[PDB]
């Protein structure tokens, strides 16, 4: 349950991410993989990557980072009426990639960490709270569909 003012902070924050999406997606994935090497084993494309520098040099990693943030933004722009956008995500990540909720938590922490890091004095308390709630809603909505799909998560 986010207010309309809270959603409008989410949409503003996400507008800043989309205007600089290559860097944002790259730092989010790197924060995820260095902080939680177990999540890397889910990416056939990336599991060969060992150091942060290899990660910063992969055009593929940068490309997929933009796929991630772009898809997340589509969900966030629907702000609590996002069922159509969550469905194919939950479908593929439950049925095909097999991503536990715990990893969606990791990537949410990473997004917030990158948002703090990249926007000094421009990512204030209202925006942080709003983003934290929006990402919590996303993970919960996915976990609910995970169960309808018979995937533990
Ligand atoms: C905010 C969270 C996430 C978003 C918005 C997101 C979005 C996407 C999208 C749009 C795709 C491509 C189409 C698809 O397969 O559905 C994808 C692929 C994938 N996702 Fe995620 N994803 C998220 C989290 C994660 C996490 C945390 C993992 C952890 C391992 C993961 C593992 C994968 C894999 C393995 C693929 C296929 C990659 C490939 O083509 O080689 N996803 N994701």
């Amino acid at each position: 349950g986010l207010s309309d003012g809270e959603w409008q902070q989410v949409l503003n924050v996400w507008g800043k991410v989309e205007a600089d999406i290559a860097g944002h997606g790259q730092e989010v994935l790197i924060r995820l993989f260095t902080g939680h090497p177990e999540t890397l084993e889910k990416f056939d494309k990336f599991k060969h990557l060992k150091t942060e520098a290899e990660m910063k040099a992969s055009e593929d990693l940068k490309k997929h980072g933009t796929v991630v943030l772009t898809a997340l933004g589509g969900i966030l722009k629907k702000k609590a009426a996002a069922e159509a956008e969550l469905k194919p995500l939950a479908q593929s990540h439950a049925t095909k990639h097999k991503i536990p909720i715990k990893y969606l938590e990791f990537i949410s922490d990473a997004i917030i960490h990158v948002l703090h890091s990249k926007h000094p004095g421009d990512f204030g308390a209202d925006a942080q709270g709003a983003m934290t709630k929006a990402l919590e809603l996303f993970r919960n909505d996915i976990a609910a569909k995970y169960k309808e799909l018979g995937f533990q998560g």
